């Protein structure tokens, strides 16, 4: 009925030709953005916050991703893209559990590292 999210933080975020980095994490489901918080001036943001989306009735397949990205407000309205991952909800459906943790490295638009890595935790529940 609802998958539920927890962005717990990521580490070594660094923004390019800044000092220090200002964070804050977009992730996209079932055509639904969340964010969170921007955590001013910090190489290792811990957002530590909950998201649920109802799936409006579209159960999870093995295709499913969870998009997720990660920002510097440096910039606002226009992206400062610092990198993405895409985590794959098929690793919910896997055990009877229904959750699932992931420590993913964020790729550049070169779908390449970037040195940072986001840790999130997934569950699918009712």
């Amino acid at each position: 009925f609802m998958l539920r999210v927890f962005i717990l933080y990521a580490e070594n975020v660094h923004t390019p030709d800044t000092d220090i980095s200002d964070a804050y994490c977009s992730a996209v489901f079932a055509g639904v953005k969340k964010r969170t918080k921007v955590i001013k001036n910090s190489v290792n943001p811990v957002w530590n916050e909950g998201f649920e989306w109802d799936l409006k009735g579209i159960p999870l397949d093995q295709g499913s991703e969870l998009h997720v990205v990660v920002k510097d407000h440096e910039t606002m309205g226009r992206n400062r893209f610092l990198g993405e991952a895409k985590v794959p909800l098929r690793e919910v459906l896997a055990t009877p559990s229904l959750s699932a943790s992931f420590n993913a490295p964020l790729l550049d638009t070169k779908k390449q590292p970037t040195g940072a890595s986001l840790v999130l935790q997934v569950s699918y529940t009712a």
